C-alpha cells in the first residue's frame, strides 16, 4: 500500500533538488506577527501590516545577484497573500527570481506535561487542506519547527519521541499534497554544555527522527532537514575552533542522516551573520565524505544588517537591500566552500543574534 | 510532577462520580453530520432546533433516570444550548446528578501508507478549549481513535500513532482539570472471529497503557472506553454471551492496570438489547475485575427513543419512556442484575466504514 | 499463531497458583557458589560443597510447620542435584513438604557499554534445553534476576529497554518448556533518593516490562513478578512510615501490573528480617484493591537468624532450623495481613541486611 | 563514552583494511554441521582432517588472491588448526594481507508466538570469548540473524528482537577491539517480487541502525552484511541486473548512515556468477554510494572449488584455481570493472529453510 505514486515522487524530489541546487540556499522570512514585532521594535518601527509588507518586500525584491543565491524562500501565511508595490503577488516575485516559495505550517510549541519545561509542536489539525490550498497558491515546500533543549534531564525520552513523531505526521501530510517538507528538529544552543554534548544529543535526536520518518513511510528524497549545527552552548566557558564545529557537525550528520536525503539546510540559531557563514563554509570544506547538499536556511543570520540599515525608513531601501545581498552572496560561497572573509566583518554581522528561549 | 495532590484528587473524584455503582454514561455527542443520518432515518429535518429538541428529550427525561446516568457526553453545539424553560443544558444535567462531558476530537484522518487506516485529529489549541469547557460546566472529555481488523490492519504505525494521540489528548485534559475518557475503538467490521478480536484488543490496550505511562497520565483520573470483544460483524461462526463476556473480561485483565477508575464500553453496532445483555454477562463473570465495568452508549440508549419520537412533538413522552427503560436496563446490567424485547430494541445498529 | 496450547496454559497457570496459594510464599535458596561463600565466611565456615549441601539441607528439612508457609523454593543448579542424608533428592524433599521446586536460570549480570555502570543479564544461550531438563528433574518454576540502579542518569532508557526485553525472552522460553517464569526486575535500594523517586522509577520500569512481555506474547496468568518494594534509598536521610511504604508500593503496582498476573512475591533486598515482614504485612493490610497475591520471595530475610544460629556447627541444627521456621511463620502471617510483632525482634532479625551492589 | 579515541581509531582502521578498494571477504565459517552438507555433495566424509584440508586449500591459494581478499571469516575449529607446514591458519591469512575474522553466534532459535520466526543466540560469555579470539589473531567477528518474508513475517517482534541482539553483539565486540560485521539476513525464500524485498529490506535496516544507535555503537568500526535486494526464489516475474542493482542501492541509500565503513553482501543462494554480476551492477549504479559495496561470500566463492576438489588430493591445484578466478572476478565486480561461465559457476546455490 504505497503512500506516493511514481509521478508524485518525481515531483517532490525535483522540488527538493531545485531548492538546494549548488550554491543556493534558503531565506527564511517566516516570522509570525508576534515574532517579527520584536525585530521591528529594536529599530523603532511600529509593527503594522504595512511595515511588515514593506520589509518583506525589501528582501524579496533585492537585485538579481541574489537569484543564484536563493533557491527557496519561506513565508508566513500573511506574507504569502500580500503583493508588491507593482501589484505582483510575493509568491510570483520569488518565482520570477528563480526561487521556490515555501510556507510555515506549524502553529507553535506547546508544553509537555510532566517534563522540565519541554515542548512539542501543534499544527496538524486541518493541515492536509491547508497544504492543498497553499499548493494552489504557489507554495512548493513547507516548514515545521520542533524545539528541544539541552539541560538537566533534557531532551527527555518523551520529548525526543513525541517531537519526532509529529515531525513525521507533518511530513506525511505535506507529501500527500504536493509539498516537500523541511523537517526541523532544532536543539537550542542555550546552556553551558560543551561541543561534544551537543554532538551526542544531536545524534540521538536525528536518529529518533529518521526512525520515525521511516515508521511513517516518508519519502526521504522529497524531504530536507534543517538542523542546528553542532556547537558548544551559548554560556560554555570553553572555546572551540570553527573546524572543531565542522568536525562535530559533519560527523553527527554522517552517523544519522541517510544519503537519500536531498539536502541539509542549517539553521543559524543565534550565530552572528559572519559566524554562520564561516562555520557553514568550514563544513563544506571538511574533507570527509558528505553525500547531501550542505547549505543554509537562515532567517536572522541573513537579515541582521539589512534590518539595522533599513531602520524603518523608506529612504534606506537600497542600503538595506544591499546588506542582505552581501549576505546572500557570502553564504552562497560558503555553501560551496569558497567563502574567505574580507576581514571587514560589519558590527551588525559580528553581533551575537542569540536570544534565550525561556 | 504533571499534577499536584489537589488536582489529582479532583480527577479521582470526578472519574469515580461518573462510574459510581449502577451508573453509566449517555453518549449523546453526535456531530452535526452524523446526527443527520439518525434524523434522516425518521423523516425529520436536520435543523438546529430539531437537534435541540431531541437533545432536550433525552436530558429532561424523568427522575427515574438519575441513578442510572452518572455522566452525559455532549457535542459542542449542545453545550451552549438551552431547555425550553431557559436552563442551559449542562445545568439540566447536573440538576439530575449527571456529570457533563464534552467531545473534543476533530474526527479521523487518513494515515498515508496504510490500508485505509486513520488517526484522530484535534489537539491544536485543545488546552484553551478545555480550559473554557471546564468553565462552562464540563468535567470530562472524549476523544475517539478508530482501528479496523483486516489482513494487514491494525498495523504497527496505526496502533502506535493512535495510542500517542490519545495520551497527548489525555495529558492536556488533565492539566485543565478534565477527566479524559480514552477511546481506542476496534470496529466490528469484517469476518474475523472472537479470538482475533481478543488478540487485537489485547494488543491495542497494551500499547495504550504503555503510551499513557510514557506521557505521565494519572490513571485514577481516567476512564477507558473500549469495544467489547466480539466476532466480526460478518462472521458465520456464532458465540454466546458467556463467550463474549469471558473474552472481553480476559482481555482487559491482561492489559488494564487496576488503577484505571472505570471501563465504559461502547456499543459498537449491537442492538440496544444485545448491548445490555452482554454488559450483564461481563459483570457476572466470576473472575476478578478491579475496575467498574459499565456503559458509555450512544445508539444503544437512543434507537428506540428516536423511532418512538418520529419528529412529532406529541411523541415526546412516549420516546422519553423508551430512553428511560434502556437507561434502567443498563443500570442493572452494570450490576449483574438484568434478567429480562421489542423490534426497535432488537435491531442491529451496525453501520460500515 | 499461538505460543501455547490450552493445556499448556492450564498447567503453567495451576503451577503459578499453587506457589502463592493463600498464606504461602517463596524461600530463595538460590545463591551461587561465589555468593553463598560470602555468607558462610561471615560465620567462619569453609565454603565446601559439603557445607553448602548441609546448610541447604537444614532449610529444606525444617519441621512440617513450614509446609503451609512455603509454596515454593528456588534452588541453584548444584543444589537441585544434591541429596539429603537419607538419600532423598532435595527436589523431592520440598515436594513431599508441599512446595514447588524452582531453579535459578540466569548467568549473572554483564555491563552495558556506554552507560554509567548499568547492567543487563545473560543466560539465554541453550536455555530451552536447560529448562526441559530442569523440568524432567522436578523444577516447575524458574527465576531470572535483572538489576537496575537509581542514580545520576540511571536507569537509562537503554537499560530499562534491554533488561525488559531479556526478561521477555527468558519467560517465553520457560513457558514453552513447562515452567512458570518469575520475572524479577530488581531496582536496587542503593543511594540517597527518597520514596517518591523509587515509586516513579519502579512505575517506569514495570511498565516497560509488561509492554515487553506483551510484545513477546507471554502468558501472564502463568507468570509471577518479584519486584522490589517501593522504599527510600539506603542512605536517604529522611524517614518514612511503614504505611507510606505500603502506599507507595501498592500504588506503583496498581498502576502497572495487569490483574491477570497470578501474584507478586517481593524480594526483601537489604531489609532486616523484621522490616521485611512488617512492610509485607502493611502492604497486605492496605485497604486499596489489590487483585493479585502479595507475598514474599525472600532469601536473606528468611535466613539471617538461621545462619547465625547455625554458626557452622552441626549441633546447632535444630536451633538454626527453628529461627528459620519462626521467620516462615512470620511472613506467612504477613502475607495475610495478620502479623503483629512480638516486640521481641532478635538482634539478627533487626540487623540491616544491605550490601552495596558496587 | 563507550570507547576512547584510541579504541575507535583501531576499529576504524580494521574496518577500512577489510573493505579496501578491490577487496572483499571470504566467508569460510561453515559450522561443522553445515560443511557436512557441502562435503556430502562431493562424496567426501565429514572428518576433522578433511575440513582442515579443504580450509587449507582456500587459505593457501596463490598470491593472485591477496589483493582480492581483505578478510577471512573462520569458524572456531579452523582458527586453531594448522597448515601442513606447521603455520596456524590465521598467520597464513595475515601473511597474504587478509584480516582474520571469527564467527561467534550460536545459531538460530525459534521465537514463540510467531510463524516460524527465529532469533540468534550466542551472547553468553561473548566478552571473554572475544577477548581470547582477539589474542589468538582475530580482529573482526560475525553474527547472523535471519528473517523471512511471508504473509505475516518478518513481524514487529522479529524485527525488533533481532535488531537488538545484533546491537548487543556489536557492543560487546567493540569493547574488546573487535570489528563487528552486523548480518540481518532477509532470506530469498518465497514468491514475493522485488518491491516486497525492497520494502522489507528498508524496514529492517531502519530498525537495525536505530538499535545500533540506542546501544551506542561506533558505526565507523562496523561493517553491514545485508542481502542484495532480489525477488523471491519462487517468483515468476523476472528482473534484470540493473533493476536488482537500483533497488538494492536505493534501499541502502535510504537507511544506512554514511558513517558505516563498508557493506559486504551475502550471496544468499545466487550462482557464483550471478552474485558477481549483480555486485558489479550495484557498483556501476551512477547514484551516490557513501560506503564501500563489496562481497562477504561463502558459497559464491566456494562452489566451483568444492566440485573441482572432489575429495581428491590431486585436485588441489585445479580446485585452488577455481577459487582464485571467482576471487578475482569479485575483486573487479566490487570496482565495476567485471565484464565477463561454466556449469558449476552457473548453478543455483539456493537451499531452503
Amino acid at each position: 500500500y504505497p503512500a506516493l505514486t511514481p509521478e508524485q515522487k518525481k515531483e517532490l524530489s525535483d522540488i527538493a533538488h531545485r531548492i538546494v541546487a549548488p550554491g543556493k540556499g534558503i531565506l527564511a522570512a517566516d516570522e509570525s506577527t508576534g515574532s517579527i514585532a520584536k525585530r521591528l521594535q529594536s529599530i523603532g518601527t511600529e509593527n503594522t501590516e504595512e511595515n511588515r509588507r514593506f520589509y518583506r518586500q525589501l528582501l524579496l525584491t533585492a537585485d538579481d545577484r541574489v537569484n543564484p543565491c536563493i533557491g527557496g524562500v519561506i513565508l508566513f501565511h500573511e506574507t504569502l497573500y500580500q503583493k508588491a508595490d507593482d501589484g505582483r503577488p510575493f509568491p510570483q516575485v520569488c518565482k520570477s527570481k528563480g526561487g521556490v516559495v515555501g510556507i510555515k505550517v506549524d502553529k507553535g510549541v506547546v508544553p509537555l506535561a510532566g517534563t522540565n519545561g519541554e515542548t512539542t509542536t501543534q499544527g496538524l489539525d486541518g493541515l492536509s487542506e491547508r497544504c492543498a490550498q497553499y499548493k494552489k497558491d504557489g507554495a512548493d515546500f513547507a516548514k515545521w519547527r520542533c524545539v528541544l533543549k539541552i539541560g538537566e534531564h533534557t531532551p527527555s525520552a518523551l520529548a525526543i519521541m513525541e517531537n519526532a513523531n509529529v515531525l513525521a505526521r507533518y511530513a506525511s501530510i505535506c507529501q500527500q499534497n504536493g509539498i516537500v517538507p523541511i523537517v526541523e528538529p532544532e536543539i537550542l544552543p542555550d546552556g553551558d554544555h560543551d561541543l561534544k554534548r551537543c554532538q551526542y544529543v544531536t545524534e540521538k535526536v536525528l536518529a529518533a527522527v529518521y526512525k520515525a520518518l521511516s515508521d511513517h513511510h516518508i519519502y526521504l528524497e522529497g524531504t530536507l532537514l534543517k538542523p542546528n549545527m553542532v556547537t558548544p552552548g551559548h554560556a560554555c566557558t570553553q572555546k572551540f575552533s570553527h573546524e572543531e564545529i565542522a568536525m562535530a557537525t559533519v560527523t553527527a550528520l554522517r552517523r544519522t542522516v541517510p544519503p537519500a536525503v536531498t539536502g541539509i539546510t542549517f539553521l543559524s540559531g543565534g550565530q552572528s551573520e559572519e559566524e554562520a557563514s564561516i562555520n557553514l563554509n568550514a563544513i563544506n570544506k571538511c574533507p570527509l565524505l558528505k553525500p547531501w547538499a550542505l547549505t543554509f536556511s537562515y532567517g536572522r543570520a541573513l537579515q541582521a544588517s539589512a534590518l539595522k540599515a533599513w531602520g524603518g525608513k523608506k529612504e534606506n531601501l537600497k542600503a538595506a537591500q544591499e546588506e542582505y545581498v552581501k549576505r546572500a552572496l557570502a553564504n552562497s560561497l560558503a555553501c560551496q566552500g569558497k567563502y574567505t572573509p574580507s576581514g571587514q566583518a560589519g558590527a551588525a554581522a559580528s553581533e551575537s543574534l542569540f536570544v534565550s528561549n525561556h
